[PDB]
């Protein structure tokens, strides 16, 4: 048992929501939540321009030299960095963006990096600016997260059409 609620159940791991993700981090309190990062860590716009914002912008300045230290993440890779006043952890994760023409089969990629933890709070990986089908994206999720993943999803017209549409 865990906190999550008024979540629609939609296979034995994978729950969605029409929900803003900062609110529902800053209500939950989640071991992780999942940002939806670009390999430089630049929390400009989108899930990680919003989270960034909810911390006062200590997610972006611990990311700075998190890069200074390691470079650039890959596409389709993954840091644990921390949650701030969000979560304990954020796992940084990165799709492929499709406005820079990144290869979507490393959203499969993507998502596996979700495995390594038992319980997560998430968006929808290379939807919204990253450009990709989210309908694509919920079937990657369910299709490859083994673990337990919470699904908050921004737009209502679209979550309707997420859960319409689920096969
Ligand atoms: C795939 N898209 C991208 C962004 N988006 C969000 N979902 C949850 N929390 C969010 N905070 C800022 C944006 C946002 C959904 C659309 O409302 C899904």
């Amino acid at each position: 048992v865990n906190s999550f609620s008024g979540y629609l159940k939609l296979t034995d791991n994978v729950y969605i929501k029409n929900a803003d993700i900062v609110e529902e981090a800053k209500k939950v309190k989640p071991t992780v939540v999942v940002n939806a990062a670009n390999v430089y860590l630049k929390h400009g716009g989108g899930v990680a321009g919003a989270l960034n914002k909810a911390t006062n912008n200590a997610m972006q300045v611990e990311s700075d030299d998190y890069i200074a230290t390691n470079g650039p993440l890959k596409v389709g890779g993954s840091c644990v960095l921390s949650g701030h006043n969000l979560a304990k952890h954020c796992l940084h994760v990165v799709g492929p963006n499709v406005n820079k023409g990144e290869d979507i089969q490393l959203l499969k990629s993507a998502y596996e990096n979700f495995n390594q933890h038992e319980v997560l709070l998430a968006p929808l990986l290379s939807a919204g600016i990253f450009g990709a089908d989210p309908i694509h994206s919920l079937r990657v999720c369910v299709d490859t997260v083994r673990t337990n993943v919470y699904l908050a999803v921004f737009d209502k017209n679209l979550y309707d059409k997420l859960v319409s549409s689920f096969l």
